[PDB]
């Protein structure tokens, strides 16, 4: 009993991510969280996945318009996570439904045929605890994988594969 | 006033697509058009696609929850065009923002690697010549890929390679 | 399908309902909930809302010659829910196209210038997750105001802007 | 502002109530339920029961100097369930034996001679289900009349003969 618990989070700034314009907040504590991948490239170093996360959200935002990168957090092969729209805002990432009940996290790269390493895994599943510690995901909250609610891919295969063994999955 | 046969379309029916529980309206004429691939399996027969349309549409609608499959038609390598939700009613294809503005059509395949055939193409061109004419669609309307107001990979980047081409498209 | 029953209802009988000759069933999930308000004299005491509910299934039994109270539900002032046609029952309080796909309920009273209290709204959104849990509504159900699938006032201007504050209201 | 569910509850704040100034906490999954009465007086509508439920707090607040009404659910004739100590806060209804081990639940009245309505009978059971959705209760819960675990009229023979025709009531 020690307060915060948990979780190191590479933050915005860290990442030199463009201020977000959005405003919309999640009601805690939240019960689902949306597995989702980039689709993308991977990374794998601090100074790539955080060039990655930088490309995104200029995707998002650049591109799309959108107040700020899709995604509550993202996860890199660099074992680190990279703060998105975090925990207390509601993210662009699962569609109208899930997005307001939901905090999506996405791996950086494509797994249709390929893993994330343990080191991604760990890092998204220690991200989870982390949540629950502080109270912003319920202590049963439900892992979905993005093609379990939007039609796509995401998050790729190998990936599907993995979370439909966790502790949390409920398709 | 004089409207023509430009439906060489296959009727729900005839694809033997489930019932659709759709409701909301698309009003007319409709500005804009976003090309997407269902990253799906491709089919280049009659018998082939309409088991593909009836797979796309199951897992919208039986493992999605959805009033129907989402796309309001969608492009066969047959060089056919399946009714999907039609002129008249709001896919749920793009997104809150451009649902309600636009016609969902999606080619039946994955086209990260591949093009569709010229009669795949044709078919598409002429689905939306048919719109034009039936006052279904404005005679100046745009054409986005969805990965131009969506995150997604989607339509592949060959098949985005030739949309960007078309007369109608827009930035 | 699963024993857990759900909510807490007023049953046909203890509000002494004239027994129902509707028999046109629902085909379970159902999709959309409609909301209406009576337009009628509200009421705040079991007794008082009972009353209503049986003025109302009346004027509908006996003056329309409907088989039942048109409403699947009735949500009282007093903070309790009435058991109308129940959740297996097509009602009659849309018109044609929406009682065949949707459960109707129907707040007792006239909210153009009045909100109902916090109760009722409870009642009503707690009626929903049961019908839910029970099967009888689709886990992703949307809600409508009457206004929005038919030309009416109902159900009312105050409770009309309350419901599309509903996390499940689709314009 | 914790507007969520469930049983349809009246929130603390909805009937008037005293800040409550309880820190002992209750350690889910909870096993017994207690059955009570108030043996104060009883009401019957919304307005009557959230009055009623105040003065037993305040009398249990003011008088017997606790920190909360000792309740963790008050029951009205009303057929609405009054928010006490809730599902996390030990209360103070049964003795230092039965109060950390057991949610207590209070019909407001007297049913010595007297019958609670079916109303606040379903309310009562229908609470008890909900306390099961959330991990407060554990679904092999056991249900008690206050003199069952005490030397006390409460609930009254005529509560106490009922309770005991329910499925959950052990001797
Ligand atoms: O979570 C939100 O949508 C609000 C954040 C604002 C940025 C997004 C703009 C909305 C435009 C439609 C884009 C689709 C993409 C998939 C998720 C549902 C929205
Ligand atoms: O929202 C309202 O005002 C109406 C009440 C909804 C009915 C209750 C649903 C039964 C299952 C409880 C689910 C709850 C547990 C509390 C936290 C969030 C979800
Ligand atoms: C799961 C979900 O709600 N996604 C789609 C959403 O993209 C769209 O805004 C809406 C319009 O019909 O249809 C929904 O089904």
């Amino acid at each position: 009993e020690d307060p915060p618990a948990c979780g190191s989070i590479v933050p915005r700034r860290e990442w030199r991510a463009l201020a977000s314009e959005c405003r919309e907040r999640l009601t805690r504590p939240v019960r689902y969280v949306v597995v989702s991948h980039t689709a993308g490239s991977h990374c794998d170093t601090p100074a790539s996945c955080a060039q990655q996360a930088q490309n995104v959200q200029s995707y998002h935002v650049r591109n799309l318009g959108w107040c700020d990168v899709g995604y509550n957090f993202l996860i890199g092969e660099d074992g680190l996570v990279y703060e998105g729209r975090g925990w207390n805002i509601k993210g662009a990432h699962a569609g109208p439904t899930w997005n307001p009940i939901s905090i999506g996290i996405s791996f950086m790269g494509n797994y249709m045929n390929r893993v994330p390493p343990p080191r991604a895994l760990r890092a998204a599943q220690n991200l989870l605890a982390c949540g629950v510690a502080l109270g912003a995901l319920r202590s049963n909250y439900e892992v979905k994988g993005h093609r379990d609610v939007q039609p796509t891919l995401s998050p790729g295969d190998r990936l599907y594969e993995i979370i439909q063994t966790w502790s949390h999955y409920r398709a």
